[PDB]
DNA sequence: GCATCCGTGAGTCGAGGAAGCACAATTTAACACTTTTGTCAAG
DNA sequence: CTTGACAAAAGTGTTAAATTGTGCTATACTGGGAGCCGTCACGGATGC
């Protein structure tokens, strides 16, 4: 079957053991001598499979005949060695270990279910405090001990073993207390030592024993290696032992009868216990635990009266019960797993739901968070105790290989070292437990085992990272393998390295057609090698494919017919050319290769702008689509000649450029003379006669009788363009001379160059009548006029004729720029004579500013501002003087022509070359008082050059630090919008948006018509939601708006006939998981309605992010866009009115306050003194209308005005940044991203549903839920619109595969696993990860099942059946 | 409300690759021999 | 198709090296060692 969904869930110890083919019991990897895997180790063949196909370890089975067999000698299955990549083992832990993901991922899942703080969980898990599981009637400091109570180590010891203390008596002294006498706190035991607790006092080591013989206080000395064998106050018959020793020579016995008295204790032991004397055998033993009433000895004659630990003292023949309780308190994951197994999720949910009615919001907020985790376990079917590991899975050995390098050295992965540590510690703990080691040692081993598991799963998350000894590089754990820019997702699943790919330097191919590229022969030989081998065999070049491959291995073995065969292999095929960074989809284009000699790829000039490529050393990659589908898609969808318009704005993107523009501008610009320039005559005979006398120039404007003409128009009248260009060939007239020509039945007055341009377009499109309508004859052909020509040709003729026109424009532009005579010399940077006059004026005004400043008429700051204004004004005047000189005296100056035509440079750069450099800014942001008064032609001074370097470095640093921000933003946009596709023709919605044609300019306090570019960016290629009647023209509902329609609407607005246009937009589309054809509009790249199955989400992200690097960075620029897409609260946020009413300013010397007064309401706003109010007294302000200047908080705007208002604000404010930079971007692309930001709602009233108040879900889901509920007469859910940024919107998506591959992988995976989330594979990222066909383009269900059949077969099938 | 803390994020290709010994237990190697296998000429 | 010599071609069985695993030292010894350090954003969680 086909995979349709991917589910993630917790694995139980039972399931982990079902995966494993065996337990890894030893940390041995391979044998150091034979290099074979060690038995029971991390590379065992008996577990993970054979190392070579169909061959066991012992070498008894060596063929596939014994397939599925297991050798009895070695136990290795006889099968394929590839199973060694898929077969898992496991490690059986001596004690449970918590999974760090469900502990350290804030908020922890284990803590939330158990109601334990982050610190409390850590203290228990890492053996710092005990947690009570059974108090057993234990009292701690007069208070009963309760379950789930945390005990410190001292508290546990006091409760479990009691209170006791040893006081060392000074040598020689004798204690004031006897052995076995009860003491009270503060009592003095010895002359200088006082006890601190009440209990039985016991002599530890009596140094002197004083017996009393009866006939006599004989004494004996006690040494450390001796022990007394009798209790105090004992009658000893002559002969009985008294003090024992290692050597019987020093052993002490009693000569006669007496009473033994012990004196001089080494120390005093105070123990809180009850002493029970006995005579017969005791029924208990040391270490036993007893309760009140339990029999101790003498058949019930002596019984316990208190809880404690029973210890029998045979020397004193008494039973001591050290008062203590048998409390059950545990540390580590064994205790936590005990609590997690005892949880009743049914009971917990009921209690949480009851607490969901608490008046406090914090209590309900906490209850909702707990119940969301509880609900996840209840719904998914997972068990909370599965978050603690009893068996640890072991990765297949081939994914953590230990390989021998070409030099014989061994390389291994970090996972083997992490596995060995866990196995070594696990084995050691088992040995310690078998030895009955003390609790201190066991606790250290268990704490180390927990840490070893943590390092294996997520190294460095908790504590110091584990490093391999001899280095400080942290070991790479399982979490590091999956997360980050170098993880599995982004490095191996979302992108890959591919076969049939090449690379080389790119050079310009001017002779190529738009759809052609120059592919080196030696690159194409390797790229198409499998195809070439087949063709070589098909011909007689080689006998078979293997012989052909040997021929190609040696360069000197390649014959000349191999190149003929290669030419046949590539016939008709295309290749993909790729340049990094791929900012938009035009960074990959398909071309038909032309095999060329050399080693560099030839690139067509007209596609360089789309690739952002130049020829300073750039490189491109080459890719070969292999199947018929890949070749068809590349030739139809990705061919360069088919993508001529911009998907972002719909304007031409393959169009005339630097040299092409210059050559076409040069011929279409007319000459202007000054010799005559005014003389008036009576007849043309006189006017021409003066021309022969030299009094008037050919192109000097004159007036013959009443009309203004020139000599050329009167002297040279040509019957047709061919005659005019024949005269140009003979040198009679120039291309720039204005003469009279007869063309298309009209007696035009133009230059031969403009008539030549008209013929160029006419022949390219092969239509003289249509060509005449496409061009503007009476202007020089600059970048904008040539861009309009391409767009109009595309509309009227299509891709094929437009690509031909682009090829003809490129050819003639190149040809005419070579012979025109364009060059740059030092004298071409003409210095206006007005610069000297302006600088002298600035010196006088500056000297006058200093004079006033000396007189005190102004301060330092106003002196500083006035200086900057003076030099800012002078720079503008010098710029104007520079360009006024060019257009009057040097209209054909190379710098003027390049800037005027759009080929190169702008007025700012020309001023620095010809005028003055201007003012420079300090590193701190201030501007130097003294400007750079020299241009580049004159040459800066050393100090001026250094001062100018401050800004140059700052610009370079801004550019470097701006690429990372723009690239990061694009990735956020792609991940939030990647699932949006055009999925149907129409969603049936009746909603729409009104695009405003007028903008409320506040300075003039009135409405003013918006700019054409702004209106076009919001109207072009959009479906009219309602019928519109303007200027006698009826634009019916459902009509796509072309540029002509948009211009008609702008003309209607100019006449006061329409203020806004109702259109369909992605904001109001009702399609699920995408938009419909009617809500999107045109495919701006083709100027026609978008086709179903297009990934408009990806296009929108690339359109927005591509010009991201052109946004200034230095609340403005790219930072402004990033904040708007993240829905961040501005620091200097404006103040808006929550309700509508009249403003009443109460400004006072004490404070500033603004009052919005209504019929009954009076809202008060305390604004700061430095507040730039934009509303004065007596103004009727509506809800959400700003009162103070600044950026509006989108979340405050959403609450006050609504979803529509915030959506309009976000689109307009984002477009302002791009417009300020000259970038043209359709509103559709922003509205698609904004539609994703506003995709969620918050539950406020659950109604008759299981939703929790404050729960965040998708708007589509709640709407579907509400309609279902209403269908059955149940109260619907009341929700609240929600706004979130692109980052948060992408992470809260319903597909965990796409969210896990974005960022926050541990958090995404931990929540998905607990909930048992199932991924339906809806968007593009999920299908790319699994290598499936994406549900867009040719992979969309709308077009995927189309069938093609010819007439003959169709008739046979219909005939053969009917 | 609020600071303060921690945790996660920050463009793309390319090119650069320090015991020592004793002894027991286990494994490996080298014989030995018999037992297939592969040829041979026939027949 | 056999039919008997033949000869390596291989395997089975001891034996002895060669390798590997393991236990044991008796003056008295009793709590570690390396960072050190120029960024900025955000949530989100808690200390209350
Ligand atoms: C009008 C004329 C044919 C008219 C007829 O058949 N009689 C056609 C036939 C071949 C055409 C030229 C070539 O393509 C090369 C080149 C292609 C560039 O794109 C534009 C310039 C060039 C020089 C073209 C100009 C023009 O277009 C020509 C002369
Ligand atoms: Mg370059
Ligand atoms: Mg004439
Ligand atoms: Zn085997
Ligand atoms: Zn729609």
């Amino acid at each position: 079957k086909e995979v349709r969904k991917v589910r993630i869930a917790l694995a139980s110890p039972e399931k982990i053991r079902s995966w494993s083919y065996g337990e890894v019991e030893k940390p041995e990897t391979i044998n150091y001598r034979t290099l074979k895997p060690e038995r029971d180790g991390l590379f065992d063949e008996r577990i993970f499979g054979p190392i070579k196909d169909y061959e066991c370890a012992c070498g008894k089975y060596k063929r596939q005949r014994f397939e599925g067999k297991v050798c009895e000698r070695c136990g290795v299955e006889v099968t394929k060695s590839i199973v060694r990549r898929y077969r898992m083992g496991h490690i059986e832990l001596a004690t449970p270990a918590a999974h760090i993901w469900f502990v350290k991922d804030v908020p922890s899942k284990i803590g939330t279910l158990l109601d334990l703080s982050a610190t409390e969980l850590e203290q228990v898990l890492y053996f710092s405090k005990y947690i009570v599981l059974d108090p057993k009637g234990a009292i701690l400091n007069g208070v009963p001990v309760e379950k789930r109570q945390l005990l410190t180590d001292e508290e546990y010891r006091e409760l479990r073993y009691g209170k006791q203390e040893t006081y060392p008596l000074p040598p020689g002294v004798d204690a004031l207390v006897k052995d076995g006498e009860e003491v009270v706190k503060g009592q003095e035991l010895a002359p200088g030592v006082v006890s601190r607790l009440d209990g039985v006092a016991l002599y530890r080591f009596p140094r002197r024993v004083r017996v009393e013989y009866v006939k006599e206080p004989k004494d004996y000395r006690v040494q450390p290696h001796m022990n007394v064998v009798v209790p105090e106050g004992a009658r000893v018959e002559a002969g009985d032992k008294i003090v024992a020793a290692i050597d019987p020579e020093e052993e002490v016995i009693a000569e006669a009868e007496g009473v033994v008295h012990l004196h001089e204790p080494a120390s005093i032991l105070v123990v809180k216990a009850r002493v029970y004397p006995f005579e017969d055998d005791v029924e208990v033993s040391t270490g036993d635990r007893v309760a009140p009433g339990d029999v101790l000895a003498d058949g019930g004659k002596v019984k316990s009266d208190v809880y404690g630990r029973v210890e029998v003292d045979l020397v004193r023949n008494v039973v001591r019960v050290v008062e203590s309780y048998d409390i059950d308190a545990r540390m580590g994951a064994e205790a936590i797993q005990q609590l997690l197994k005892e949880l009743d999720l049914e009971a917990l949910e009921k209690e949480l739901l009851e607490e969901m009615k608490h008046p406090s919001r914090a209590r309900r907020a906490k209850a909702r968070k707990r119940l969301e985790v509880v609900r996840a376990f209840l719904d998914s079917g997972n068990r909370p105790e599965w978050m603690i590991l009893e068996a640890v899975p072991v990765l297949p050995p081939d994914l953590r290989p230990m390989v021998q390098v070409d030099g014989g050295r061994f390389a291994t992965s970090d996972l083997n070292d992490l596995y060995r540590r866990l196995i070594n510690r696990n084995n050691r703990l088992k040995k310690l437990l078998a030895q009955g080691a003390p609790e201190i040692i066991i606790r250290n081993e268990k704490r180390m085992l927990q840490e070893a598991v943590d390092a294996l799963l997520d190294n460095g998350r908790r504590g110091a990272p584990v490093t391999n000894p001899g280095s400080d590089r942290p070991l790479r754990s399982l979490t590091d393998i999956l997360s980050g820019k170098q993880g599995r997702f982004r490095q191996n699943l979302l992108g890959k390295r591919v076969d049939y790919s090449g690379r080389s330097v790119i050079v310009v191919g001017p002779q190529l057609k738009l759809h052609q590229c120059g592919l080196p022969k030696r690159m194409a030989l390797e790229l198409f090698k499998p195809f070439l081998l087949k063709k070589m065999e098909e011909k007689g070049i080689a006998p078979n494919v293997k012989a052909a491959r040997r021929m190609l291995e040696r360069q000197r073995d390649i014959k000349d017919e191999v190149w003929d065969a290669l030419e046949e292999v590539i016939h008709g095929k295309v290749v993909l050319l790729n340049r990094a960074p791929t900012l938009h989809r035009l960074g990959i284009q398909a071309f038909q290769p032309v095999l060329v000699e050399g080693q560099s790829i030839q690139l067509h000039p007209l596609v360089c702008e789309a690739f952002n490529a130049d020829f300073d050393g750039d490189q491109m990659a080459v890719h070969v689509p292999l199947s018929s589908f890949a070749q068809a898609e590349a030739r139809i969808q990705m061919l360069s000649a088919h993508n001529l318009l911009s998907p972002a704005s719909g304007e031409p993107l393959a169009k005339p450029s630097r040299d092409i523009i210059l050559g076409l501008y040069y011929i279409t610009q007319v000459r202007k003379e000054k010799k005559g320039a005014g003389l008036e005559f009576a007849t043309p005979e006189e006017a021409l006669a003066a021309h022969e006398r030299g009094e008037v120039a050919l192109n000097a404007p004159i007036k013959v009788a009443g009309r203004e003409t020139s000599v050329g128009r009167l002297k040279y009248v040509f019957a047709n363009p061919d005659e005019a260009l024949l005269a140009v060939a003979h040198g009679i007239v120039d291309l720039q001379d204005v003469v009279t020509v007869r063309y298309m039945g009209k007696r035009l007055e133009t230059s031969p160059g403009r008539i030549l341009f008209a013929r160029i377009v006419a022949e390219a499109v092969e239509d003289e009548k249509v060509a005449w309508e496409l061009i503007q004859l009476d202007v020089p052909q600059e970048k904008n006029s040539l861009k309009d020509l391409v767009y109009q040709a595309f509309l009227r003729l299509g891709m094929e004729k437009t690509a031909r026109l682009l090829d003809a424009l490129k050819y003639y532009g190149f040809t005419f720029s070579t012979t025109s005579g364009i060059t740059i010399g030092i004298d071409d940077a003409v210095i206006p004579e007005e610069k000297k006059q302006y600088l002298e004026e600035a010196d006088r005004k500056l000297l006058q500013i200093e004079q006033a400043y000396e007189m005190g008429f102004l301060t330092d700051r106003e002196r500083y501002d006035q200086i900057l204004q003076l030099w800012t004004e002078t720079t503008e005047k010098v710029t104007q003087a520079v360009f006024k000189n060019f257009e009057e005296n040097y209209p054909f100056n190379p710098l003027y022509v390049m800037a005027q035509s759009g080929a190169r440079g702008n007025p700012q750069q020309i001023r620095q070359l010809c005028g003055l450099r201007g003012l420079m800014q300090k590193p701190s942001g201030e501007t130097f008082e003294v400007p750079v008064r020299s241009s580049f032609r004159e040459g800066l001074t050393v100090l001026e050059y250094f001062i100018s370097s401050h800004g140059a470095r700052k610009g370079g640093a801004d550019t470097a630090l701006r690429t990372a921000d723009s690239g990061y933003l694009t990735r956020k946009l792609v991940d939030v919008t990647h699932e949006i596709v055009v999925r149907e023709a129409d969603c049936g919605t009746t909603n729409y948006i009104s695009v405003p044609l007028f903008q409320p300019d506040e300075v003039t306090r009135s409405l003013r018509l918006r700019k054409r570019a702004d209106i076009e960016a919001g109207l072009y290629g959009r479906v009219l939601a309602r019928e519109v009647e303007v200027l006698g023209v009826r634009l019916e509902e459902g009509r796509y708006l072309s540029m002509d329609d948009v211009h008609l609407l702008i003309k209607a607005a100019e006449a006061g006939e329409i203020q806004e246009v109702p259109v369909r937009s992605p904001l109001t589309c009702q399609t699920r998981y995408g938009v419909c054809q009617k809500c999107y509009g045109y495919d701006l790249s083709m100027a026609r309605p978008v086709s179903i199955g297009e990934a408009v989400g990806i296009v929108a992200a690339q359109s927005i992010g591509e010009p991201g690097t052109q946004l200034t960075m230095r609340t403005q620029g790219l930072p402004r866009v990033i904040e708007l897409f993240e829905a961040r609260r501005p620091k200097a946020k404006a103040v808006i009115s929550e309700i509508d009413g009249v403003v009443r300013i109460e400004e006072t010397e004490e404070k500033l306050s603004v009052f919005v007064e209504s019929e009954g309401f009076s809202k008060e706003y305390k604004l700061p003194k430095e507040a730039r109010l934009l509303v004065k007294d007596g103004d009727y302000v509506e809800a959400g209308q700003p009162l103070t200047r600044g950026a509006i908080d989108p979340h405050q705007l959403l609450e006050a005005k609504g979803p529509e208002a915030v959506e309009r604000y976000l689109v307009e404010e984002i477009q302002k940044v791009y417009r300020a930079q000259g970038v043209k971007l359709h509103d559709k692309h922003i509205e698609i991203v904004v539609r994703q930001m506003m995709k969620y709602v918050e539950v406020t009233d659950p109604g008759d549903s299981r939703l929790l108040e404050g729960q965040v879900l998708e708007k589509w889901d709640v709407e579907a839920l509400n309609e279902r509920l209403i269908a059955e007469g149940k109260t619907p859910v009341a929700w609240k619109p929600l706004l979130m940024g692109v980052t948060k919107s992408a992470l809260s998506t319903k597909s965990w595969l796409s969210a896990a591959s974005f960022q926050n992988t541990t958090h995404v995976l931990t929540e998905a696993a607990i909930a048992g989330k199932k991924d339906e594979l809806i968007g593009l990222k999920e299908n790319v990860i699994l290598g499936r066909l994406i549900p867009a383009g040719t992979g969309s269900d709308f077009v995927r099942f189309t069938q093609v059949v010819d007439q003959k077969t169709l008739k046979a099938i219909e005939e053969a059946r009917k």
